[PDB]
């Protein structure tokens, strides 16, 4: 037939999985026969996917620490790199809020449809190829890298292992760099700030990070693997068969059948140490922001996996001001950075944005018109010296990019966009 | 027996209807009453937030000095909007190229995204408004007494002929729209107003879409508000010469691919507004520049022959506004716009603005100074609490609390709420 | 501003539930005052959901019984109709296997987007209604009633209550009759004929259908709320926690921490009489299609609610010639009936016909190309005088439809569609 | 700073447009640093465009003819392999009646979403990945390619060039092998066998086949590119702009502007003509289907273009008992195979097949319930003979794959979905 798509054989996985140092900490309670048998007669490339994630592999050694804003529209994650972050966070809680797949707005519990989050995968790696184009075309060298690395949200699983991993599969092929996956009960999940937080074993969330990587094997990618614990603040466990949970087992149960555990750093730090031979960084839900928890968290798990690289969530959940000071904010990150916390990212900073700003133009248009309006453009106006160009907006959704297909097709064509439009007189 | 849900009108209900209700006092409809019944088939479904939100919207034009919007293209921008007492939503087909169609790609604005992108959206933002209002509801919030504010959609030049026309208003009712406008370019050359390049179709072609627009609504029995938009200040070229009344613009010439070049401005605007007046609700010409002078003549001029007629305003972003025009006339513009007949007015591109430069401004400063950017925003959100803002509590927002409502609707005693304890109630 | 889609008050639904004889054996653990406090400020119109249900419930009252075939696409249904059922099923393995949003082939494990069958039941709506359209534009009166009840698979929930409740909230909109829901763990769901089901406890199902009852009241729509039963075969469950399935717990445990459990027909009966109070049909799957079996369910159930209707699935995962001789099959549904079973189906029934039809036609194609699909179209212009009319395809997907709007639109066009076409000049 | 998807230079794909034979016919009027020009800096693989483009130019040439059968859902596509076909044809029709994402119901208008048909392709394709996933852990080969090319329906292109262009694009994403364009009017658009058809102007059709051309070049992939003609009933065209096309314009005109043209086979030999240079198969809709006819539009086509293949639609639009006995039905594609018309679809296929299987059973059903699908039922057995599988359909959508991907996962799980159920133990 062809040769296109050949699968690897087992020999050269395995070989791959001995020599590379990217797999140098990488525990697979499967063979890499078991990937070959569940790869067909074709291996479908994924392209971003494979790049983003040997680019943020590389990023989270090279660089102090890697630090990225939640995302939930294309042009957003155009912005940020725009604006020089290294790497996009695709919030589960946004899409829940404002961007899945059902039409509504939800709380951060699992509600949306299981393929919502592939979706904003796919639909960010194309805005971003968007911007990367036209930057080709305009001689813009502004940015190195626009296919900057994607870290999304796996949640609980949606599901069983197999639900997890349909999503994996799902969000590799929508060009994703890393996926991070948490230990609580699908049915019942909510974010790492809410309340109700009902954890599982810990063996089944290992469960759960073994179908990860092995969906990212099938799919032939280095996916960077992320696992959360939410046992910080966690009440409750489904059940004690475990007996790596069973220390903070109290015996209590409730009406539905749930088991009460004792929550605090301790339980976070004994499942830490569980799941890092099958965790590329590490995450573990806090109530505060504290650096010195963070630290102490650190240094246990250090203490047994020194090279384990860590993740914080800078949580708009947080009142900031209520806790730190100004000081303390200003150095938290790069503090958390020499304590192994390699990945951070503010996981709200977009429903924020945009509900605020449309709020404060909205508020203003509504007493006094344009003069709100033009307040912002104004403000457009003044950070073109920062690097900003969407006030060209006709050029920054890619209007010369198809006037170039355009005139590639027919170069005497006399319906292209840009020519005579008010953007190329007025600005 | 059988089921009476949905049991579509008479002819004559219908006729009777055309007749006396004053919302149909200047609508010309070239079909009858009998045409409509003979589409409807056996079952008409009805379409409670597009009836609700045309009927408002028609009220609101005729109550209000004047109904004024901004571009949204999620459910949380047009939730804000409402929220900051704003009483209508324009959806710009240009943002949804930009940032919101089916494809997931980012398009410029040229009718490149699937047919049913701007549907969805509508569809979205009324889920949105429809979620805000429920949370309004427990948390005793009577700040806003419309959370369904009426919806105006862009339907481009219908992605088609009559038939794609068709198909595009009956998917804005489905999700609710209040009111659809429609162009007259040619959509396979289909441009945002304000781009070069422009190609028209002829007058009597776009008075078949709003004929088609209007029998959308009317076999989904619902009274759409159907805006007719004219591309012709600027665009020099049309499809054909085979319509009289365009005759006079045409030069002669022609171009490599048949197009006729054709003299634009305010003259042929105006010609096709007259034109288009007997099945237009609003009437709108795009514009070079931010002008009252200018407006004034088409308004008077359009005005002199249906003096009845509602006009529409694009209050466009791809302006240079300070280049143009001081900021006492920036201050009067809506309003001395209003006064000339322009009782629709919306800036189109108001949520790419927004989301775009907030996003950056925050970046920017994330890049630099990390976790001290991020704080101004959240103390701006602390500060905007004030003016009535909300969403600083996020996790009510989205409607923890609505759910958590559910639940405890399901389980009085149901230990897994999600409010309960959350940093939020602690924090905030 | 408006008063469309103004909801009831609390006293005006509590009316409805104590006297409405279709809520006579419902029980409701939540109030009237509960519903209310949910519905925001405006509730829409569902069309389809209200006389959808409204025709389903009338249909299991006054025909001996109502059989239906899974479809997986519009036009399965449409024939489905056509060829005179009264009632389609949607199976969710079909939407797993061939048609749901993640563009995969699954097995039935709960594995694709929680809002496929929704847009499936929309689908079906949206085909059912174009026939209806083109049936009247035809002057075809032979099919009374072409937007007959869908019953759609709920599956278990794809997760907790309010999962349970966003899924019945989106089939409703979407115009669904009825719904069915089991008391599997939607984490390891399984096909009711296939291996490893984990039960839910008794009391996890009876929020279930609680749940469900309520998105439905909340939409003001009288949703038909089926419960299904797995236990014949399950010999699993989560949790210990109901004492109404202590008595078949065993005391052994799994790896994973599951309860071994002791199936059969017994523990069906027991959960059956504990969902009879929250059900308008029960459902028990069975690992053989035997009349004595379903009649011991029957009567047991009956004992305790003697009105409570009964559902039955004479699943394609059986071997009915294996089983059974050919006068019992005549007579297997029939016989069903008379026990209460008021509502049958054949779940994969659109699975099997689509694809041995397809391999069918494949392999006589190999071998004879054109010979073969020949044999297909004489055996489909044999079937018009049993009613088939897909033979002529242009007029079965609306091409006489569209026609008629583009003529109302423009009677004059010179591009209409069935004028000149081969079907006009080579099908008589 | 990574190097996957890097692009290649502009002389690296002038050397394979000037050596491989691929390209020995193709004309392109853009260079080949035009097309590197919109490529940005990563370039996406699309394996399955590629695979299936270069097995189905492979077989073209290698086989008798390529023949295949409309298909408007994945496991449609599966039997249709499983049967021996070596290529699916995804008609544009039967998606606008039965599988466009609107949801409703159309006739072949061009009425439903752009994007409608690519969905169907990865659909398609991903029905098929599962078939092959399937028979390589049941180590079955009786099917040597699961992955058959798919030839998709592009209609006129949904607008202009840009929209031709985007529609391309998105099936190469989708793994598309081929797409065929015909000349019509976009916003009047019809099935070849309808009425009201309206022509485009000549070049603005080699317009479309460029842009068609263009897109498959920036995705990097020898897509197939099929012109279809539809002069052959067509009495309208849009413009005389184009000398080619004066030949047949009569002078009258229609009130909406349109041009009376004169049709037949002869505008349809010129148009052929005219798309030869830019079409990998020239497609000649026919209002009969008549062998002579066809002879006709051949060796008229192969006069001045002798390698030039070409495409016949067997369209289900024709009533083929009226017109032809049987012994001519049976030779009917053998003797267009000897003509040139190396690929052979029944478009409609899959539509008339679906409507009346469903019909006869629910019809059946209908009078005598259980007695009905039984009857089915053993057919479906007495097929195994000839390769059936879909009678076990739990294996048949996969229910042994995933459990060998829950075994490899965790081997000890007790959550596995053939052991214990009808399949096994009544099949
Ligand atoms: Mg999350
Ligand atoms: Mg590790
Ligand atoms: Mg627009
Ligand atoms: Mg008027
Ligand atoms: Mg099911
Ligand atoms: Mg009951
Ligand atoms: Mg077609
Ligand atoms: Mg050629």
């Amino acid at each position: 037939m062809s040769v296109v798509g050949t699968p690897k054989s087992a020999e050269q996985i395995q070989q791959e999985w001995d020599t590379n140092p990217r797999w140098k900490d990488v525990t697979r309670t499967y063979s890499a026969e078991d990937v070959v048998a569940l790869q067909g007669s074709v291996v479908e490339e994924h392209t971003l996917a494979r790049r983003g994630a040997e680019v943020l592999w590389e990023q989270l050694h090279d660089l102090e620490w890697v630090n990225a804003l939640g995302a939930l529209t294309g042009n957003m994650a155009v912005q940020q790199v725009r604006a020089g972050l290294k790497a996009i966070y695709l919030s589960g809680w946004q899409v829940a809020g404002d961007a899945n797949l059902s039409g509504h707005t939800y709380p951060d519990q699992s509600l949306y449809p299981a393929n919502s989050v592939p979706q904003v995968v796919r639909r960010i790696n194309n805005a971003l190829q968007r911007a990367d184009q036209i930057a080709k075309i305009e001689g813009d060298t502004s940015v190195e890298n626009w296919l900057a690395p994607i870290v999304a949200d796996g949640e609980a699983g949606f599901g069983g292992a197999l639900n997890v991993y349909e999503l994996q599969k799902a969000l590799i092929a929508a060009g994703v760099a890393g996926s991070h996956w948490e230990d609580q009960l699908a049915s019942e999940k909510k974010c790492g700030h809410l309340g109700g937080k009902v954890l599982i074993p810990t063996q089944q969330h290992i469960r759960t990070l073994t179908s990860a990587r092995l969906a990212a094997d099938v799919a032939d990618v280095p996916t960077v693997v992320i696992a959360r614990t939410d046992a910080e603040a966690a009440t409750l466990i489904t059940s004690d068969v475990d007996e790596r949970d069973q220390p903070f087992i109290t015996g209590e149960r409730t009406r539905e059948g749930f088991y009460r555990t004792k929550n605090g750093i301790e339980p976070c730090i004994a499942r830490a140490k569980a799941y890092a031979p099958f965790a590329d960084l590490i995450w573990m839900e806090t109530g505060t922001p504290d650096l010195e928890a963070a630290r102490q968290f650190s240094e246990a798990v250090k203490a047994e996996y020194p090279d384990q690289m860590l993740a914080y969530n800078c949580s708009p959940s947080f009142n900031w001001k209520k806790h730190l000071d100004d000081a303390t904010i200003a150095k938290f990150q790069k503090e958390l950075a020499a304590m192994g916390f390699k990945f951070q990212f503010i996981t709200l900073a977009g429903f924020h944005a945009l509900n605020y700003s449309m709020f404060d133009l909205a508020y203003g248009y509504a007493q006094n018109q344009m003069s709100a309006y033009v307040e912002l453009q104004e403000r457009e106006f003044a950070a073109e010296e920062r690097g900003y160009t969407a006030t060209k907006h006709q050029r920054e959704v890619g209007a010369g990019y198809f006037d170039r297909i355009a005139t590639t097709v027919d170069p005497n064509s006399s319906t292209t966009a840009l020519t005579g439009s008010t953007e190329e007189g007025q600005f």
